[PDB]
C-alpha cells in the first residue's frame, strides 16, 4: 500500500521532477479532490505546492487522504467554494458523477450537477483572477465517432432522446463554456479528455467495468460479462493521468484540447476480463439477457495523443503493473 | 375611435383573429377555460399566443419585465384585465394545466457577444419551467425550439430524428447547444416522470407585430428600408430557408396542445414560403421602393454559414393544421403594422 504508492511517487519525481517543480508554491485548487483522479493529483502535488481541495465532505476526504499516505496538514479542505478567499493560480476541475447507472437513473441531475459546477467554477476562476483552469472531460464527447486516430477536432453527434447521453451532453456544454470563458476573458484554459483510468487506490464500490471485474472475481469467484465484450478502448493508469495533467498545467497556451490516453494499452472488454480472471484465478461467464441500458453500445476507438507526447509526457505504467497494483491495493484495504 | 360601430382593435389583427377562428376555432376552443402559462409571453410568439388564447381561456404570463409586457400586450390590442402577469414562478399559486415555454434570447449578436449568458439563460429557464411543471402536476408542456438544432444537417426533407453536431470551440453554437441540452432535459423529464411533453422546432417567424428593434434579417430588411432608404446584404444572400407567419406558428402550437401523446417532436414550418435571403431582400425592396446593395466587408461572425434547408412538416399537417398566410400577406401586414407604430 505504502509500498506501491511510494514507488510510484519516486518514479514520477525521478522522470518528471523537473516539470513538477514548475508549480512549486503555486496556489492550486482541485475540485472533486476526494475522487479517484482528484486524490492522486492531490497526493502527487501537495508537498510541492499549496493545495486547496474542494470536496463534498471534508471528513471522508480526510479518511481517504491518509489511506493514500497523505499529509492532512499540507492541504486546505473546503466544502464550500465561496469560503476560498486565497488567490488561486491554477484550477483543476475534476468533480463529476462517474457511475454509468447514475447517468440513466438521474439524467437530469447528471446534467445539472456537471453544468452548475462548471458554471460556478468558471465564475470563481474569472473573479479570482486564476492564471489557468484545467477541465477534465471524456472520450464520450466523441459520440458516434468511432475507430482509430481520433483527434480533438472530431465532433460527436448526440440524440436528445437517449437518456444515457446525459453525461456526454453535460460535458459537451461544459467544454463549450470552458472555451467560451477563455475566448471572452483571455483566461488560459485547457480541456483534457480521458479514456478510463485504472490503477492503485481504485475503490471496490466503483461499478465501472475494471472494478466490476475485480470485485466479482474476489467476492463471487466469478466474472460475468453482460455483453459479448467486443468494446475496444485504451486505458491509462491514474498516475499517468495525473502526470499528463501536470504537463498540461505547465504549458503556456491560451486554449488547447488534449486527449489523454496510454496508446500502448488498447484492449477489448473480453480480453480485459480474461487478464483479470487469470490474475485472480477465476473463470469468465457470459449472461447476455440482463438489462444493459446504462452501458454504451459496442464500439472501438483510439485517441490520437500526439499533443501530450509533444510536451514530453510519457506513460510509466503498463496494463500489468496497473492491474496488479490496483488488485493488490484492494486486497490490502479489505 | 369607433365611428362605424365595429370596435377599436387593429384592422390587421382583427382580420387575422377572425380567419383563425373560422378555420381552426374547433381547436382554439378545446383550450377554452384551461389554465395556461406562457413563458416569454412578452416576445413575438408568446405574445401572439397570449393574444389568441386570452379571450376564451384563463391565461398566466411569465416575463422578465411585467412593464414591457403590459406595453406589448396593448400595442397588440390585448385585454390586460384577462391575463395575470408574473415575474416569478414561485408566486403562481393556481393549478396550471398547460405550459408553453417560449422564453429565450433571439438575437444573433447576443449569441456570439454573450455565449455564456445565452447558454445559462436558456438552461436555467428550462430547468425552472420543468421543476415547476412537475410540482404543479401539469397536463402537458410544450418546449419551443429551433431549426438551428439541425446544425450541419442540411438539404431537403429534414426529419425530427435527424440531429446536428456542434463544435465546442464555435462560440455561435451557444444557442443550438443550449436548445439541445434543453430538448434533452424536456425528453428526460417525460420519460422519467411520465410528464407529457412536446418539442416544436421553428424556422423563423415573420408577420405583423414584429417590433422594429429586432435584428433578425426580415426586420433588418424592413427597418433598413425605412430608416435608411436602403436594403444592405452583408453576404451574397444565398441562404435558403422556410419562413412562417407568427400567427401560423401559434395555431400549429395550439394543434400540438390538443394532442394527447406522452412525447413527440414536431417541425413547424410553412413549406410554401421557401426563399433565398437575396429574393427575400428583393421582394421587401419592391414593397418599399428602395434598392438592395451588397456590403461584403463587415464582420458576419454572428451569422450562420450559408446553407439550404427544408424541414419535413408532415406531422403538424396530419393533425389538420394549415398555414393561412402566404409570404405576400405576411410581409405586407408586417410592414403596414410597423408604419402604424411610428
Ligand atoms: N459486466 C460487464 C461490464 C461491462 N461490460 C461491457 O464493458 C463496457 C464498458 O463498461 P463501462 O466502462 O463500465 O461502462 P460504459 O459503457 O457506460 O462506459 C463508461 C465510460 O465511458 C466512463 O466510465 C468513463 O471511462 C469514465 O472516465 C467516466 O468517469 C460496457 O459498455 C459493456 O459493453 C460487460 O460486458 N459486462
Ligand atoms: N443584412 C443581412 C442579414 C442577413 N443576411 C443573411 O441572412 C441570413 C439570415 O439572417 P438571420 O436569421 O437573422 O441570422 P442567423 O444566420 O443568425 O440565423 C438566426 C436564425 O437561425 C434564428 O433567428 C431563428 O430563426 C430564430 O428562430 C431564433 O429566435 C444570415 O446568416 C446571412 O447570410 C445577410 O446577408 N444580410
Ligand atoms: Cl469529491
Ligand atoms: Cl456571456
Ligand atoms: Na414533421
Amino acid at each position: 500500500m505504502n509500498e506501491i504508492l511510494k514507488k510510484r511517487l519516486k518514479l514520477l519525481k525521478n522522470n518528471f521532477g523537473t516539470h513538477i517543480n514548475k508549480i512549486a508554491n503555486k496556489k492550486i485548487l482541485i475540485t472533486g479532490a476526494n475522487g479517484y483522479i482528484g486524490s492522486i493529483l492531490t497526493l502527487i502535488l501537495h508537498g510541492n505546492a499549496k493545495l486547496y481541495c474542494l470536496v463534498r465532505n471534508k471528513d471522508k476526504m480526510i479518511d481517504r487522504f491518509q489511506e493514500i499516505c497523505g499529509d492532512i496538514d499540507k492541504i486546505d479542505i473546503y466544502e464550500d467554494l465561496y469560503k476560498i478567499q486565497d488567490k488561486i493560480d491554477i484550477v483543476i476541475h475534476c468533480a463529476a458523477p462517474t457511475q454509468s447507472d447514475f447517468f440513466i437513473e438521474n439524467p437530469i441531475d447528471t446534467v445539472d450537477i456537471i453544468y452548475t459546477n462548471t458554471k460556478n467554477i468558471l465564475d470563481f476562476s474569472k473573479k479570482n483572477n486564476v492564471e489557468k483552469i484545467i477541465f477534465l472531460s471524456t472520450m464520450e464527447i466523441y459520440g458516434d465517432v468511432i475507430g482509430d486516430n481520433i483527434v480533438e477536432d472530431d465532433i460527436g453527434k448526440f440524440s436528445v432522446t437517449n437518456i444515457r447521453n446525459s453525461y456526454p451532453l453535460a460535458k459537451q456544454i461544459s467544454e463549450f463554456m470552458v472555451h467560451s470563458y477563455s475566448k471572452k476573458y483571455s483566461l488560459s484554459t485547457a480541456i483534457v479528455r480521458l479514456t478510463q483510468a485504472i490503477g492503485p487506490t481504485a475503490q471496490i464500490n466503483d461499478n465501472r467495468v475494471y472494478m466490476d471485474f475485480i470485485r466479482s472475481a474476489i467476492k463471487k469467484s466469478q466474472i460475468t460479462l453482460f455483453t459479448k465484450g467486443e468494446t475496444k478502448r485504451e486505458y491509462i493508469d491514474v498516475f499517468d493521468v495525473a502526470t499528463a495533467i501536470i504537463f498540461v498545467m505547465c504549458e503556456k497556451k491560451m486554449f488547447e484540447i488534449y486527449n489523454i490516453s496510454n496508446p500502448n494499452i488498447f484492449i477489448s472488454i473480453y480480453d480485459l476480463a480474461k487478464t483479470i480472471s487469470a490474475k485472480l484465478n477465476v473463470q469468465v461467464v457470459f449472461d447476455l439477457q440482463r438489462d444493459t441500458s446504462q452501458y454504451l453500445p459496442s464500439f472501438s476507438r483510439r485517441l490520437n495523443s500526439k499533443k501530450i507526447y509533444q510536451l514530453g509526457w510519457t506513460p510509466l505504467f503498463d496494463l500489468n503493473q496497473s492491474l496488479d497494483d490496483m488488485i493488490k491495493y484492494i486486497k490490502e484495504v479489505n
